[PDB]
Protein backbone atom coordinates (compact mmCIF):
# COMPACT_ATOMS: atom_id res chain seq x y z
CA UNK A 1 0.00 0.00 0.00
CA UNK A 2 1.02 3.50 -1.14
CA UNK A 3 1.29 6.41 0.54
CA UNK A 4 2.59 9.43 -0.08
CA UNK A 5 3.38 12.66 1.89
CA UNK A 6 3.61 16.27 0.74
CA UNK A 7 6.02 18.00 2.51
CA UNK A 8 5.76 22.15 2.75
CA UNK A 9 8.32 23.22 4.88
CA UNK A 10 9.99 26.29 4.80
CA UNK A 11 13.35 24.75 4.22
CA UNK A 12 12.11 21.47 3.03
CA UNK A 13 10.38 20.54 0.57
CA UNK A 14 9.32 17.77 -1.76
CA UNK A 15 7.50 14.51 -2.18
CA UNK A 16 8.03 11.03 -0.30
CA UNK A 17 6.22 8.19 -1.37
CA UNK A 18 5.93 4.56 1.67
CA UNK A 19 5.15 1.10 1.66
CA UNK A 20 2.74 0.47 4.39
CA UNK A 21 0.34 -1.63 5.63
CA UNK A 22 -2.21 0.70 7.08
CA UNK A 23 -2.26 4.60 7.24
CA UNK A 24 -1.44 4.23 10.75
CA UNK A 25 1.87 3.35 9.98
CA UNK A 26 3.02 5.86 7.53
CA UNK A 27 1.12 8.72 9.42
CA UNK A 28 4.16 7.08 12.43
CA UNK A 29 6.86 7.28 9.55
CA UNK A 30 6.26 10.54 8.36
CA UNK A 31 5.32 11.73 11.43
CA UNK A 32 8.53 10.84 12.52
CA UNK A 33 10.50 11.98 9.14
CA UNK A 34 9.01 15.39 10.38
CA UNK A 35 10.51 15.84 13.85
CA UNK A 36 13.80 14.19 12.21
CA UNK A 37 13.86 17.72 9.42
CA UNK A 38 12.27 20.07 12.53
CA UNK A 39 9.19 20.43 10.46
CA UNK A 40 6.18 21.37 12.67
CA UNK A 41 3.36 21.88 10.94
CA UNK A 42 -0.58 21.45 9.99
CA UNK A 43 -1.28 18.01 9.15
CA UNK A 44 -3.64 17.12 6.63
CA UNK A 45 -4.67 13.00 5.30
CA UNK A 46 -6.94 12.56 2.59
CA UNK A 47 -7.81 8.65 2.59
CA UNK A 48 -9.30 8.36 -1.76
CA UNK A 49 -6.01 9.55 -2.54
CA UNK A 50 -3.33 8.01 0.36
CA UNK A 51 -1.79 11.49 1.03
CA UNK A 52 -0.50 13.51 3.96
CA UNK A 53 0.18 16.83 3.77
CA UNK A 54 2.03 19.12 6.16
CA UNK A 55 2.78 22.52 5.87
CA UNK A 56 5.08 25.22 7.91
MG1 LIG B 1 13.93 7.37 13.64
MG1 LIG C 1 17.84 13.91 14.28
Amino acid sequence: MTYKLILNGKTHKGVLTIEAVDAATAEKHFKQHANDLGVDGEWTYDDATKTFTVTE
